[PDB]
């Protein structure tokens, strides 16, 4: 599933990758 990173402008299709990706973005867990 297309997962757009509003911060980067990019987009994934894998939940874990984008989640861990936004985890770094958010600074949270
Ligand atoms: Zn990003």
């Amino acid at each position: 599933g297309p997962l757009k990173c509003r911060e980067c402008g990019k987009q994934f299709t894998t939940s874990g990758n984008l989640k861990r990706h936004l985890r770094i973005h958010s600074g949270e867990k």
